[PDB]
C-alpha cells in the first residue's frame, strides 16, 4: 503493498529525548518547489516540558541564483501519534520560506541512522502528491552496509524508492 499516506508505519514508541543531539542528513527526496539543496545539519532538542524543537543549517540556491545559508527553526506539536508531528518552521532571515508541514519519524534507532517523512500534499486516493524525506546519519561518515539495508527497506515502504540523491556535505555554511 500500500502506497497510502495513512498506512505507513512509523517509529513505535518514539523517543523524543533520545531523539535529540544532531544529525546530518546523508539523502533527500526533494518535493516540489524551493528546497534546501546541501550541506544540511539538523540540531533537536526538548524541553523540560517535553516541547521538542529544532534547528537546521543548509545551502539554499536561491531562484535568483544566490547560494545562501539558511538557519532555520522549527517546532514541533506532539499528535496522537508519538511519531508524528506538525511542525512549524521559520528562517532567521526574512525572506526565506516559513509554513508547517506534517514531520513523521518513520524509524530510527537514535544511535545511526533516521528516516523521516512528510506529504504535503494528499492524492483523492489517499496517495502523496507531493512529498519529502530525509535520511539522516549520527557520523557524517555514513552507515554501515547493514543500516544500509534498513534504510532501503523504509524508503520502499514509503514508496519513495530509487528517488534519494546523496547529499553533500562541504562545510559551506
Ligand atoms: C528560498 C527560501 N529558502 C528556502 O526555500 C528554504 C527553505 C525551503 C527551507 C526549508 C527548510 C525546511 C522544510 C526545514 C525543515 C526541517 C527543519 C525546519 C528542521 C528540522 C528538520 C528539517 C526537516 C531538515
Amino acid at each position: 503493498r500500500d502506497c497510502r499516506v495513512s498506512s505507513f508505519r512509523v517509529k513505535e514508541n518514539f523517543d523524543k529525548a533520545r531523539f535529540a543531539g544532531t544529525w546530518y542528513a546523508m539523502a533527500k527526496k526533494d518535493p516540489e518547489g524551493l528546497f534546501l539543496q546541501d550541506n544540511i545539519v539538523a540540531e533537536f532538542s526538548v524541553d523540560e516540558n517535553g516541547h521538542m524543537s529544532a534547528t537546521a543549517k543548509g545551502r539554499v540556491r536561491l531562484l535568483n541564483n544566490w547560494d545562501v545559508c539558511a538557519d532555520m527553526v522549527g517546532t514541533f506539536t506532539d499528535t496522537e501519534d508519538p511519531a508524528k508531528f506538525k511542525m512549524k518552521y521559520w528562517g532567521v532571515a526574512s525572506f526565506l520560506q516559513k509554513g508547517n508541514d506534517d514531520h513523521w519519524i518513520i524509524d530510527t534507532d537514535y544511535e545511526t541512522f533516521a528516516v523521516q517523512y512528510s506529504c504535503r500534499l494528499l492524492n483523492l486516493d489517499g496517495t502523496c502528491a507531493d512529498s519529502y524525506s530525509f535520511v539522516f546519519a549520527r557520523d557524517p561518515s555514513g552507515f554501515s552496509p547493514e543500516v544500509q539495508k534498513i534504510v532501503r527497506q523504509r524508503q520502499e515502504e514509503l514508496c519513495l524508492a530509487r528517488q534519494y540523491r546523496l547529499i553533500p556535505h562541504n562545510g559551506y555554511c
